[PDB]
C-alpha cells in the first residue's frame, strides 16, 4: 500500500464541499488515493482541538467523508493539538480521545496527529512526567493510536518535521531517536524533506532519516504550498524527487496551491511521477520528465477550459478567442516553481535588465543596433503576456480564472508599466519626456484609502 | 409585501453553497424576506443562458432552493439572456422556457429576466419583427411571465437600468416609454437609482421613474458592491437613500462585496434601515441614523469574532488580545463607502499631506513647534491601524479574516512605508540618510516574477 494525493495543510481559507468533492473526482480518475484533512485555519483542527464539531460543522464532514468513500479515496483525518496540550493531564488525553471518537462516528477510520510549528518547550507539569519532547508526543501519539484499535493508516507529524529542523542535526537527533525507537511500527511518520519547501528530496536524506526514524516516511511535499505572505502562484511540474524514492517511501502527499483550481498542474504531475514508477523494485531521471509531464498535464487541463444554428441575419452566438495550449506553457512558465522560473519568464527578466543597463548606448553605433533589435523582441513578449491574458479573461470557465486572477492581473499590469518604460527609454534621443510611475494606471489609478496615501509616497523624485 | 434583502449579481466568483446558506440564516434573523440570484459568472445564468443544469449542477441548486424555504426566504432565479438571444426566433422563446422550467422543478416559484450590461443593437432579423429593443424584451418577458403561470413575484430588468443610462434622459426615454406601457401590471422593474452606483437615490428621481415605468421600482442597490477592477472594500452603513422612499418603492435588493463575510454591516445596517420605516405611509433622515446603525452592526458583528482550567504549573491555554469594538469601529472607518471615507481615515490622509507638504519646516520655529505636533499624532495613529491589524490576524474567526485580509494587509504595508516616511522627514536636520522605496519590505522585497521586474522598474530616481 502506498499512501498517494494530497494534504489540504497550509495557512489560510479552507477550501469548502464543492471544491473538495472536485477534488476527489480528479484524484480518483488520475489514480491517486489519499486525502489528508489538515487545514491550520479549521479553528477545530488545531486552534481549538479541545471542542466537538456542531451539528451543522458534522452533517458536513460526514457527507464529505461520504464522498471520499464514494470516490474510493481514503480519507485521513488530522488533529493538532501541541499548541496548548497537556501531556501530562489524563482530562487532555480523555478529550483527544473523544475528539477522535467523535470523528470516527462521522464515518472516518484513518487519523493523523500532528505537532508541527510548535515550540520545543513543555511545560513544568509535563517535565516532571516526561523524560523529553519526544517522549510527551509518543506517549499520547501510542496511546491514541491503541484506543482507537490500531487503525491501519494512522499519521504522525514530527516537530522536528524535516533536515534544517532537527537539533543538532538528522543523523544525530535526540528528538528522533526517541521517536524511531518509542513510536509503534503501525504508525507513519511525515517528513518533507531538507527543509520545509524542499528544492530537492536526495535519496541519501531519505535513507538518512529512514535509519533514526526506524521506518520509511511519507512525504509531507511542499513543493507547490503558497501560503508565505508574499503572494506566489505555481504552476510548475513535480520536479526535484527521484522516482527511486518510490520504493523507499510509504507514502507521498503534496500540499499544494491556497488556491484550488490553481492547483491541476501540481496533482496532474505528481500523479504522473506515481506511475512512472508504481511498481519497481529498490535500485537525470531515467522514468519521469517534469518538461513531458507539464505538456501532459496542460493538455488535458486545456480541456478543462472549452465551452459546454442561427441564421445570417440573427444574432452571432455569444464566443470569444480560444485559450490556447500555447497561452498555458506561457502561464505556466511565468509562475513556474518556488527556486525556479520558467525559461521565458527567465529569459525575459534578463532582457529588461540588459536593456536597462545599456540604455546609455542610446541616450545622447552597433549596440545601438544589438539594443534596438533585443527591445523589439522583447516589447514583442510584453504584448503575447497580454494577449494570453486577455484571452484568460476570456474563457467559459470562471471559477479557473477566477482562483488565480489576481496574479494574471498583476504581471498583466507590471509588464505594460514595464514595455512603456522600454518604450521610453528607446525614444530618448529625440523625445524631451520624462518618466514617472505617478503617470501610469496601476499606481496613479488606484482604488481605496491604501492607493490615495500610495499616491503621496516618495515616486519617481 | 415588500422585497429586501440581496442580490448576489456582480462579477467574480459566485459564493458557494456554506456562504449562501449562512446568508439565508443572517437574512432571516434580520427580518429580511428575499435572495435573488444573478451571478454575472455562473456560466449557465448568462454567458451560456441555453445550457441546463447538469445532473450535479441541479442536486446544489435543490438544496439551495430547499434552504431557502427553511428559512423563510423567497429565492428568485434571475436569467440573462440578452448577451446572444435572437428575439423573433421562436426556438430561442422556446429555449428560455424550457430552462426557467428546469429550475422551476428544482423548487423555485419567483424568477427574472435580466437585460442590464447589454448594448441596444438588435439583429437584422429581430429588427423587422420588433419595433424596438424595448418591444423585442417586454414581447419576451410578458411572454414567459404568462407561461410561467404569472407568478406572484416576477422581475424585470431593463438596459436603461439607472439614470445615467436612459437615452435621452430618464422622463422622455422611448426605452421606458414602451416598457412602463407594454410590460404587464404584475411584473416588477428593477432601477440603481441615478447611477449604477448611486451616491444618493433622491426621492425626486423614484418619483420621476416611477411615472414612466408606470409603478414603483424594485431598487437593486449597489452602494457596496466593489466588483469595479480596483479593488476597494465596503463596510461602512447603509447610507444615501431617504427612509422615505420605503413607502414609495416594492422593494430594495443589495448586491454587496464579492467578499462573503466583509458584508455583515452593508446587510446589517439595509435590515435596520428597512425595520426603522417598515409601516410607515406617504408623506436628514428623521428614521434612521447611519452613524448609529453602523454602531449597533458592529457591536453585533464583534459577536461573531469571539471564541467558541489549567493548573499553574501546566501548560497555558491558546489565547490572543481580543478584537474589540473600537477595532472594528476603526475598520470600517479606513474601508468605508465608495463616495465617502470614514473621519478618522479622510483626517490621517489630510494629516500625510500636511506632514509632506509642509516638510520644508524642517530640512536645514512656530511652524516647527506644529509640525513635531502633529507629526507624533499621525505616527500614533499609524501605530493603532497596526495595533488593530495584528488584534483582527489573530482572531477566532479564521473566515471572517481571511475575506478581508489582502485589504488589511496592504493598507497595513502603506502605513508602515508612510510611517517611516514621516519619521523620516522628521530626522533631516540631523540625518545625511536619503529614502528609497527600494530599502522597505512590500516593495525590494516581494515574492514571484512580478516582483523581480518591478524592482528593476524606475522608483525613486
Ligand atoms: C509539517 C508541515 O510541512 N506543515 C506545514 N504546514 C503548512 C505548510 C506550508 N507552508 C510552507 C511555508 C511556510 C508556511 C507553511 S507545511
Ligand atoms: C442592473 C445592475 O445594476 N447590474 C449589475 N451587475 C453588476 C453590478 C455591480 N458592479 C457595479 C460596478 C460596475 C460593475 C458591476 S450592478
Amino acid at each position: 500500500r502506498f499512501l498517494c494525493g494530497v494534504v489540504e495543510g497550509f495557512y489560510g481559507r479552507p477550501w469548502v464541499m464543492e471544491q473538495r468533492k472536485e477534488l476527489f473526482r480528479r484524484l480518483q480518475k488520475w489514480e491517486l488515493n489519499t486525502y489528508l484533512y489538515a487545514p491550520k485555519d479549521d479553528y477545530k483542527h488545531r486552534m481549538f482541538w479541545r471542542e466537538m464539531y456542531s451539528v451543522e460543522e458534522a452533517e458536513q464532514l460526514m457527507t464529505l467523508i461520504s464522498a471520499a468513500r464514494e470516490y474510493e479515496i481514503e480519507f485521513i483525518y488530522a488533529i493538532s493539538p501541541g499548541l496548548d496540550i497537556t501531556f501530562s493531564n489524563p482530562k487532555e488525553v480523555s478529550t483527544l480521545k473523544r475528539k477522535l471518537d467523535q470523528v470516527s462516528q462521522f464515518g472516518c477510520r484513518s487519523f493523523a496527529l500532528l505537532f508541527d510549528d510548535i515550540d520545543h518547550n513543555m511545560c513544568a507539569a509535563d517535565k516532571e512526567v516526561f523524560s523529553s519532547f519526544a517522549h510527551a508526543q509518543v506517549s499520547i501519539t501510542n496511546e491514541i493510536y491503541q484506543y482507537l484499535g490500531e487503525p491501519e493508516t494512522f499519521l504522525f507529524c514530527p516537530t522536528e518535521y524535516c533536515g534544517t529542523f532537527c537539533y543538532p542535526n538528522v543523523s544525530q537527533s535526540p528528538y528522533l531517536r526517541t521517536v524511531g525507537e518509542k513510536l509503534l511500527p503501525g504508525i507513519e511518520v511525515l517528513w518533507t524533506g531538507p527543509k520545509v519547501v524542499s528544492k530537492e528530496i536526495p535519496v541519501e536524506s531519505i535513507e538518512e532519516v529512514s535509519k533514526i526514524i526506524k521506518r520509511a516516511p511519507v512525504i509531507w511535499d511542499n513543493i507547490h504550498a503558497n501560503d508565505y505572505d508574499q503572494k506566489r502562484l505555481f504552476l510548475g511540474p513535480y520536479k526535484g524527487r527521484s522516482t527511486e524514492l518510490i520504493p523507499r517511501l510509504k507514502g507521498v502527499l503534496t500540499n499544494p496551491n491556497c488556491e484550488f483550481e490553481a492547483n491541476y498542474v501540481a496533482i496532474h504531475t505528481l500523479a504522473t511521477w506515481y506511475k512512472s514508477n508504481m511498481n519497481g523494485v529498490r535500485k537525470t531521471d531515467v522514468l519521469y520528465s517534469p518538461q513531458m509531464a507539464l505538456k501532459l498535464a496542460l493538455t488535458e487541463w486545456l480541456q478543462e477550459f472549452g465551452v459546454p444554428d442561427p441564421g445570417p441575419n440573427e444574432k452571432p452566438l455569444y464566443t470569444a478567442e480560444p485559450v490556447t495550449l500555447e497561452d498555458l506553457q506561457l502561464l505556466a512558465d511565468l509562475f513556474y516553481l518556488p527556486y525556479e522560473h520558467g525559461p521565458k519568464g527567465a529569459q525575459m527578466l534578463r532582457e529588461f535588465q540588459w536593456l536597462r543597463a545599456n540604455s546609455s548606448v542610446v541616450s545622447v553605433s552597433e549596440k545601438i543596433e544589438e539594443w534596438r533589435s533585443r527591445a523589439a523582441k522583447f516589447e514583442e513578449m510584453c504584448g503575447l503576456v497580454m494577449g494570453m491574458f486577455t484571452r484568460l479573461s476570456n474563457c467559459a470557465n470562471r471559477t479557473i480564472l477566477y482562483d488565480m486572477y489576481s496574479y494574471v492581473w498583476d504581471i498583466k499590469s507590471i509588464m505594460s508599466m514595464v514595455k512603456s518604460f522600454v518604450q521610453w527609454l528607446g525614444e530618448r534621443s529625440h523625445s524631451s519626456a520624462q518618466f514617472l510611475i505617478g503617470d501610469q494606471e496601476p499606481w496613479a489609478f488606484r482604488g481605496g484609502l491604501a492607493g490615495e496615501f500610495q499616491r503621496l509616497l516618495p515616486i519617481d523624485g
